[PDB]
């Protein structure tokens, strides 16, 4: 009674022009009639009935027929005749110089290009760096290689190895007696030295694989055409049967007097030529938290200035936990959002500048402007996509109000050969990892037609703030908001890491794993939550756990390893909140 | 009818006959029974629910008897156990629902479980010295001289390579040498354990379990004798026994080395700074503390029969022994024929012994000597069961001391467990005697069929770069089922936090991940050398218990920047 979605999809990505149809074909002519029009030879396949629901829930349209062009699903007839309408399929349907252009060279740009490249098609990766309103500018491998996750990770042991020297006293290793500073010129060298192999490893790694690198700006000027801009300011045009976005995004501003002229972003703050100094780190972010950690962690006076709660969209109990264990480590939280930004000082080649931060403070007796001054302000209230420039208004790319790409899983839901994987993909959870998955998945997708997707759910994340905290699944709030008081389990427990039962460290008595079960089904594993070191290293292995529907049982059946952090989650017994004949 | 409503009923009842259809003297049991005025209940199981019934209690054939919540087998099994008398004895009321011989992992943990469950319960510890004359507190082997100390002790050798990371990272830490003073380490761990001690103390007293400081030994089929330090007897009875005494380190029949090496008995206590240290075998005991000392400054040298780390993978075992020969460790494949005490230690300094090998030259076989400091014997661990009076309640044995289990229940005696270490065939660690325990004591006090899971367990061996696995080794799943049929997926890699130093560690760090090709790439085993590696292996180990294929391995998401995330991105197959 037909083939499968395997075969539809092989033949789909094989095939120049394949029609898909089910029970009836109303409009076939049509459809090879619209395709004689350009010399172009329509192929068929009858869908089995009992494949179709998974083959419309794959490509994400409603009902049978499909159309398919260059291996990219268009919809039915209504899509196809909207593209041939606006000339866009006849422009379409020419040789192009690549098979597929990728506009940005970072986590997600990146693994697209490597992938696309080993499955024997010709492409071109495009990246380039705008300056921060500071000047500052990198090389390749995007957010993350350069103003991200490595640069942070590094400054985070940075500021652990701190930590670690005072735990080596009290294991007995014989340190002089002085106090011992960090300098920020070997951290920040030291961090820039390893960025920089990295810049030159994608480069290198771009180059040994044949994909062709332009350090350009990109800019849709045609249906199937680029404009790119390069750094002296020469603009070449580059076409491509498909094109991927993966341009990410930068940090955002507020509309505050002084913030742009006044607050460095994590963009600048990897590569400051000088220790920041006395620090205001403005914004609720983890990326907010996890910098003023680290800034404390290597001795300068921190302060955090939040709106109202720390990591929106986390765990509202473990944020306060992480509050709580911050305050003690010395970090000053204070509920304002800066109304000026006034600089004082710029800062020299060595030496940091000074900013006068201006709020309205609340007596019981009136209000008052009040001010302080700070050697550096960091701005990290969020991170925006910054696709005004695209011209994806050109292709017909519909954008969110954020400035995201709206997606049928990675493609544009309104042009089919555009695709968007990684931070700029509305909705796309904000992480390396996820960038990479979804950029791999989609090249086997398109180039093998396989019905592989990027799974979005139950995805693990650690926030690196000085004590780290691991998740997955939901928060206890989500679980009880989502199923109710009454059908929800919380397992829960304090535990002292053996690394500091010989110490006095204040970190004794802020760990904490909680597990988060749907009570009504054995327990189900909805979350889990652990406030540890080496959180990241515990998260990843048991957030497997939830792509099997593990229960409470499972984690009890587990044998722990002994001794370590981890095997907490093996013998819960305590809920939060005999044989007798 | 069915399984639970068995093992509840046969829980709850004094006397239990379980029943199929129409067994043969179903009277002469009723008749036996009636000697001693018990009321003998019944239950016919489910046809569906007898061979789920048997596997569980670990019996060929369906009649079953209960007695006060024991599996004895059948008419057969019982007709002995009235025969030799003890049927008699077992229906008599007893000082304790249950005795158990041994104040560590297992025992405590069985302990606080069968109280929870509203039981009288008398827990037995005594620590028989050392050669060497080291004793220590309630706890058992991993609280004193095992997990805890030796882990402190790798996390002080960790810390040393940290302070050097710390000045790459731009800490300015005043120059020149940093020694780690072996007292003050020596003073933390002993106060930390210290800490334990009195806790599991008062943790027995806080819940009503009688702990007796007594060498426990049967000297009736429901009596043990238990000698306490200064000499006293007493006598305690139970309706019920557990066994959880542990093992204690293996010495060789060498001459000299009872008198001149410690154990790890011994080294956790120490007065003194060890010095140039000879540590004599291959198991992960010898090479941890090998690891450990090395990390703290120590000239240290390992001899060894053969291999290294028997039982675990040889490619991993390989693996380590290169790291640690960077890392300064000395390996040399010898067997020391005797040990002779030049020095006995004195005023916290170590003592000095002559050790004797046969090396052969381009002309033959010679005598050789070189002095050590010390030398710790770590060849392995045996149970010292022999003084137990096991004889005395007809508790079989296997050839190395430990108890033979129809799971835990002793296979020859149905009222007597064993847990932990002394179970033939037990996994030797800490997790597994208390789970074991903790299991044990809700199906005996519950009637629940849940069973300890002792197949897939993870471990990791806290060597210098730490070594974590579950499952198989790559030599046997190909040993199993072919080398055409195991894909071994495996990569380098740097851990981030090692990127900017110099590390050593940063050409060593490896995982593979070994998968069964002709199902899926179902995964049968996972290996890892990493800093944090028991952190890393505790929740990947549970795929194993959801049969995880390399699919699911690679639909994960990663966190990064972890070592843990590399698990998620393995492309590359290894090929031989
Ligand atoms: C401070 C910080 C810490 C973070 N920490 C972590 C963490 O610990 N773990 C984690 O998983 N994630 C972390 N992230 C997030 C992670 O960096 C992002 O999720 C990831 O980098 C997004 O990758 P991407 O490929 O989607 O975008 P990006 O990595 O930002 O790459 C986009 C690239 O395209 C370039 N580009 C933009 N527009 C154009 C154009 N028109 N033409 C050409 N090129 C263009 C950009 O300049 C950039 O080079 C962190 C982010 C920040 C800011
Ligand atoms: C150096 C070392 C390192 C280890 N590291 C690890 C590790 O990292 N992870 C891990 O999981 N496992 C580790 N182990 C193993 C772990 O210590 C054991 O597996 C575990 O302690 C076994 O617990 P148990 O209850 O079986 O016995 P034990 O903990 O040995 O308890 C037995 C107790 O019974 C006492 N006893 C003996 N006979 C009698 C008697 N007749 N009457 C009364 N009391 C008696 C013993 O003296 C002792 O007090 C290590 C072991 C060693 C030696
Ligand atoms: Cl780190
Ligand atoms: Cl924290
Ligand atoms: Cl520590
Ligand atoms: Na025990
Ligand atoms: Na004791």
């Amino acid at each position: 009674s037909g083939s499968l979605a395997d075969a539809v999809f092989k033949s789909a990505c094989e095939e120049r022009i394949l029609l898909a149809y089910a029970d009836y074909n109303p409009d076939m002519t049509k459809v090879v009639n619209l395709f004689s029009k350009y010399n172009e030879t329509v192929n068929t396949v009858r869908v089995s009935n009992d494949a179709v629901k998974d083959i419309l829930e794959i490509v994400g349209w409603p009902s049978m027929p499909l159309i398919f062009v260059k291996g990219n699903c268009c919809g039915g007839f209504k899509e196809l005749y909207q593209l041939e309408e606006s000339g866009f399929l006849n422009e379409w349907l020419k040789e192009h110089e690549y098979d597929l252009a990728i506009v940005g060279g970072g986590s997600g740009g990146l693994a697209a290009a490597k992938e696309a490249v080993r499955l024997g098609k010709k492409v071109v990766c495009l990246d380039f760096v705008k300056p921060s309103a500071m000047g500052t500018t990198w090389g390749l491998g995007g957010t993350c290689v350069n103003v991200g996750c490595i640069p942070k990770k590094l400054m985070h042991q940075a500021a652990l190895l701190g930590e670690y020297i005072e735990d080596a006293k009290k294991f007995g290793w014989e340190i002089p007696e002085g106090a011992i500073k960090l300098n920020w010129h070997q951290l920040k060298n030291a961090v820039q030295n390893h960025i920089a192999s990295l810049n030159w490893g994608y480069r290198v790694q771009l180059k040994e694989k044949s994909v062709t690198y332009m350090n350009s700006y990109a800019t849709f000027t045609g249906s199937h055409e680029l404009s790119v801009k390069n750094k002296k300011g020469k603009v070449e045009k580059v076409t491509a049967d498909r094109f991927l976005i993966a341009v990410g995004l930068r940090p955002r501003f507020p509309d505050v007097p002084g913030a742009l002229e006044c607050c460095i972003s994590s963009d600048d703050l990897f590569s400051l030529p000088y220790n920041p100094g006395k620090t205001l780190c403005v914004g609720a972010s983890y990326v907010s938290l996890e910098c003023a950690g680290f800034l404390k962690g290597i001795g300068n006076d921190v302060t955090v200035m939040v709106r109202s709660v720390l990591l929106r969209g986390f765990d509202q109990d473990m944020a306060e936990r992480i509050k709580k264990h911050m305050t003690e480590r010395g970090v000053k939280f204070v509920q304002c959002v800066p109304i000026k930004y006034e600089r004082l000082k710029k800062p020299t080649d060595s030496e940091p500048g000074m900013i006068r931060v201006h709020t309205m403070q609340e007596d019981e007796d009136g209000t008052k402007e009040v001010t302080e001054d700070f050697n550096t302000v960091l701005m990290a209230i969020g991170r925006d996509a910054m696709t005004d420039d695209l011209g994806l208004d050109v292709v017909g790319v519909n954008r969110a109000k954020s400035g995201k790409i709206i997606g049928r899983r990675e493609q544009s839901v309104s042009c089919p050969y555009v695709y968007a994987i990684g931070d700029v993909l509305y909705g796309s959870p904000e992480l390396t990892p996820v960038a990479i998955q979804a950029g791999k998945v989609l090249m086997r997708r398109l180039f093998t037609g396989s019905s592989e997707l990027t799974e979005y759910d139950k995805i693990p994340t650690t926030v690196f703030t000085p004590l780290e905290y691991g998740s997955c699944g939901l928060s206890e709030y989500s679980a009880i908001q989502k199923y109710g008081k009454e059908n929800i389990n919380v397992y829960h427990n304090v535990f002292i890491p053996l690394e500091y039962a010989v110490t006095e460290r204040k970190e004794k008595t802020h760990c904490y794993c909680k597990l988060i079960c749907l009570k009504n089904e054995q327990d189900l594993i909805l979350g889990f939550h652990i406030l540890t070191p080496n959180a990241g290293e515990i998260t990843q292995g048991f957030a497997i756990a939830l792509k099997f529907d593990a229960k409470k049982a499972d984690f009890d059946r587990l044998i722990g390893i002994h001794p370590t952090v981890a095997e907490n989650f093996t013998t819960l017994t305590l809920v939060k909140e005999g044989c007798x004949g």
